[PDB]
This record gives C-alpha cells, structure tokens and sequence, in this order.
C-alpha cells in the first residue's frame, strides 16, 4: 500500500500472506482474509498462475521471525465460476482457498467478519486497506504490514466519467482516490476493513488499480464487494 503507515503488531488478525514457491524459497504475492479455520478468501487473479501456494497466518514482518506465524498449504482452490482473467473489469475477482490443515486461532490469528449479504456502504465510509504490497507505484513490497485509511467512493461517484466510469460495477467497492494513498500490487486479494456497528468487517477483496499507477487522483483502489458474494461463499464452504 502506498502512503500507508505500519500496522500495530497483528492489529488485523485475519490478514494472511499468500505466497508461492520460487526455487527453494517463498515469495509473497497477495493478501487474503482467513474466513474459517481452514478457508481463506482472496482474489481470483492471485491464483491465475498454476503455482505452489502456501498461506501464512499471524504474520507481521515478511523477512523476520515474529514468533507468531503459522504456515499451511493450500489443498484446493475454488475460483468464482464467472471470473475471466481477460476482463477484471467484469468483476467476480474472488477465490476461496481450502487449507490443508485448520490453523489455530489465537491473539494473532482470527477469523475475519464479513458483512451481511447485499450491504452497501454509504459514500465516504471509513475503511482501512492492509497489506504488504508495493509502497510506491512500480516499487517494492513492504517488509512490515501496512495500513492506509481509504474512505469509500460510492458507485455513483466511482462510475462517473472523471473517476472509473464504466470500468467499475456495482459488484465492486471503490476506496481512496486521494492521489496519495492506495492499494498496490501485492495487496491484491487482501481486505478492505470498514467499521459497521462497532465492528470492523471485511467489505472488499483488493482487485485493481489504474494502469497509470497505484495512487492516482480520482482512480480509487477497486475491490470485489464481499457482500455480493455471501451466498456463493457459503455454498462453496458447504460443498467442500
Ligand atoms: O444485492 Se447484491 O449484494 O448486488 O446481490
Ligand atoms: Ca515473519
């Protein structure tokens, strides 16, 4: 995330790091949200490649031992049936990862709370994006988990000509756009946490930013709207 600040140690316990094997090492590629002890919600584009993936929960610093990490393999990947890698603007950028083993919940590993189906945030709702993604457009991943305050931009405004126009759909949530702060590559698949009735809930799965760059004025970060997918999520967990 660009223009963020380091998150307090595990203040976002449902945030996970999705990593793939590179030779004999592991590289972080995307974020995700732990939604069941053995299920992770991420972006479908994060798993377009047929790589070996692992999920790390309780993570904070990617390249240093935090003493709280749990590592687990991904046993099954269920991508939304309508996802089309050639058309991220069509939406459906969401996938569920069934973990090889259930992780242990504790102070650093907790389930993310999802909104009620159909919920839409009022314009300018307070939200935070979190992740280890690039700290600058075409930059490098962050070592420690970052967070940025990104107020929502409602559909009417977000789909206007000066913003994203027709590229954005109602199945998405836009947030930020101030030209300073934003999600970026590597935050993809991670959460957009927003305060709802005293509870932070994960309303978005990071999907895309402008081809011109991450922090671009009037090009808010775009997320898959989690509340449009509650039934699908429940159905996947129920049939696996
Ligand atoms: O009402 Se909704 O979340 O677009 O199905
Ligand atoms: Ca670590």
């Amino acid at each position: 995330v660009v223009g963020g600040t380091e998150a307090q140690r595990n203040s976002w316990p449902s945030q996970i790091s999705l990593q793939y094997r590179s030779g004999s090492s592991w590289a972080h590629t995307c974020g995700g949200t732990l939604i069941r002890q053995n299920w992770v919600m991420t972006a479908a584009h994060c798993v377009d490649r047929e790589l070996t993936f692992r999920v790390v929960v309780g993570e904070h610093n990617l390249n240093q031992n935090d003493g709280t990490e749990q590592y687990v393999g991904v046993q099954k990947i269920v991508v939304h049936p309508y996802w089309n890698t050639d058309d991220v603007a069509a939406g459906y950028d969401i996938a569920l990862l069934r973990l090889a083993q259930s992780v242990t919940l504790n102070s650093y590993v907790q389930l993310g709370v999802l909104p009620r189906a159909g919920t839409i945030l009022a314009n300018n709702s307070p939200c935070y994006i979190t992740g280890w993604g690039l700290t600058r457009t075409n930059g490098q991943l962050a070592q420690t988990l970052q967070q940025a305050y990104l107020p929502t931009v409602d559909y009417a405004i977000c789909s206007s000509s000066s913003y994203w126009g027709s590229t954005v759909k109602n199945s998405m949530v836009c947030a930020g756009g101030d030209g300073v702060r934003s999600g970026c590559q590597g935050d993809s698949g991670g959460p957009l946490h927003c305060l709802v009735n005293g509870q932070y809930a994960v309303h978005g799965v990071t999907s895309f930013v402008s081809r011109l760059g991450c922090n671009v004025t009037r090009k808010p970060t775009v997320f898959t709207r989690v509340s449009a997918y509650i039934s699908w999520i429940n159905n996947v967990i129920a049939s696996n």
